[PDB]
């Protein structure tokens, strides 16, 4: 269980806590979101991100953040602004990028 794996697990646990209803837990289906797959070309979700951590597919924080951004951007593309999914995507995006900022990562660097 590599250091990066342990770190991303931690970030992921913190992010999933801001989604109590599990809207980002698993892939959005066409059954619950009509036409979704005709609009979103690269679906992403916490579940898929988890699997990639376990399989050791992320080489950096950068690559993990990219998948996280893809997830929020997908929500803000398919959904209209005045929806719960759009608003939660924005909120979580901002809190994710604050948690995983260059400046916080640097402070951590300096104390190791």
């Amino acid at each position: 269980s590599t250091p990066i794996q342990q770190l991303l697990e931690h970030f992921l646990r913190q992010l999933q806590r801001k989604d109590p209803h599990g809207f980002f837990a698993f892939p959005v289906t066409d059954a619950i979101a009509p036409g979704y797959s005709m609009i979103i070309k690269h679906p992403m979700d916490f579940g898929t991100m988890k699997d990639k951590i376990v399989a050791n597919e992320y080489k950096s924080v950068t690559e993990f953040k990219a998948d996280f951004k893809l997830m929020c951007d997908n929500a803000m593309t398919y959904n209209r602004p005045d929806t719960v999914y759009y608003k939660l995507a924005k909120k979580i995006l901002h809190a994710g990028f604050k948690m995983m900022s260059k400046e916080r990562l640097l402070a951590l660097k300096r104390s190791m």
